[PDB]
């Protein structure tokens, strides 16, 4: 449910599967870093988060994500 | 000095430098659709942002945020 997930989003208590976390993790840190943010258990599984695993994901949900902008580009001109 | 920039992540006069104002876009506009945060200065900047141009600048700093965390891993034991 994406009303669930946006809801999830800067929560307490975001344990979630792997998958899904990882994918929230870097978004926090994004805002984290120049901005705000900074949740006492989200602290400690960042602190937790594997190194190769993570480089992983980020050359994988990236991709996805700019394989949607060209994508919404090709659907740029109907009729 | 990210104490500065902290300050100005949407923040209103939000008229920062190409690659600072990107980095901007590349983190609001995830968060106001999972949670919210939508000011008129970047809806009007997304209007009239490129496309086919997105996607190149927007890798470009992708890979910049992943070899971060590679590199990382290149000192994660120290002696």
């Amino acid at each position: 449910v994406s009303k669930e997930t946006a809801t999830k989003t800067r929560q307490p208590r975001v344990q979630m599967p792997n998958g899904l976390v990882l994918m929230r993790m870097m978004g926090i840190l994004w805002h984290a870093v120049a901005g705000t943010a900074r949740n006492p258990v989200l602290k400690a599984f960042w602190n937790s988060v594997p190194l190769k695993q993570a480089t992983a994901a980020l050359r994988k949900i990236k991709r996805t994500v700019s394989a949607l902008m060209v994508g919404l580009q090709k659907r740029g001109k109907r009729r």
